[PDB]
């Protein structure tokens, strides 16, 4: 019914799982069912279920943590000081998401993948909460499954589907995601980075944490080096190299490089006919580091 709303207050179609998961937390909590989670794992939907819920009334940066890429849209917030969140990924913003996962945002860029759906997504937050109240919490462990079953959600990890996509992953990047951009038969689309992930990384911590400064000025160089790579690439149509290097940028961290990421992001985004994607890259560089309610 709210399909509607959450198509012009954010720009995007939910896949079922989303409205399937809130009504089964209607059911464990018909009050606030964004609160059904809460007592027994301190999980809280947000982002697009906070229209359901009536707190929201772009909205891009809507509980968008720090190491959120535009293709991570969170639904879930858990552990404050680990930043622990779930959000639905989405290679293209006209299609749905193509995985749920999780980041801890205070620990890490990385990207967890724990399944295509919201139910397996809670079902691995439930073993985990198990694993290390509980009484409570295995009769929930019992209707999820039921439920998912029901509705025949798989709740595995790496589900056919995403083992598939992975096969079509251009590059798996810091956050270990993975970018999907086309390549045609002459194999135009994507070229890979001159150097490792781990020579990448290695290169930019040198840039920002270093008092040597010829090395700082060597590893500015190798980074220049880089961009100018990436713009053959693009003059010659391989844009995910951009999108990887933006990407890699971003996962790094350091704010000193918002700036060459909106040389290579928004750019990419275009290119690649993803430009909500530009929109969201540049609203979340405007202002990285703030409170996430809204």
């Amino acid at each position: 019914s709210a399909i509607k709303k959450i198509k012009e207050m954010f720009d995007a179609v939910m896949p079922e799982d989303f409205y399937d998961f809130w009504a089964f937390c209607e059911e464990l909590n018909p009050k606030n069912p964004e609160d059904a989670l809460m007592d027994t794992m301190g999980l809280q939907l947000v982002g697009p279920y906070d229209v359901l819920t009536g707190k929201l009334d772009s909205y891009h940066l809507h509980w968008r943590y720090y190491y959120d890429p535009p293709e991570f849209m969170t639904v879930i917030r858990g552990n404050e000081d680990q930043g622990f969140h779930i959000g639905y990924y989405r290679d293209e913003p006209q299609a749905l998401p193509v995985f749920v996962a999780s980041n801890k945002a205070k620990v890490s860029c990385e990207m967890s993948v724990i399944g295509e759906n919201l139910f397996s997504a809670l079902n691995t937050c439930i073993t985990e909460n198990l694993k290390k109240q509980q009484s409570s919490l295995k009769k929930m462990q019992t209707s999820l499954i039921t439920k998912a079953k029901e509705l025949q959600y798989s709740l595995a990890t790496t589900t056919p589907a995403i083992k598939a996509r992975n096969k079509k992953v251009n590059s798996k990047t810091l956050h270990k995601a993975g970018i999907v951009v086309p390549v045609n038969a002459m194999d135009v689309g994507y070229r890979p980075l001159t150097v490792t992930d781990a020579e990448l990384k290695k290169m930019l911590k040198t840039i920002t944490e270093s008092e040597n400064k010829s090395a700082k000025d060597k590893a500015s160089d190798e980074l220049q080096e880089l961009l100018t790579f990436v713009q053959f690439a693009n003059d010659e149509g391989d844009y995910g190299m951009g999108l990887e290097l933006g990407l890699d940028l971003f996962c790094f961290g350091s704010k000193q490089f918002h700036n060459t990421i909106l040389q290579l992001l928004p750019l990419a985004y275009q290119l690649l006919g993803r430009e909500k994607y530009a929109k969201i890259i540049q609203e979340h560089l405007e202002n990285r580091d703030r409170e996430k309610l809204s």
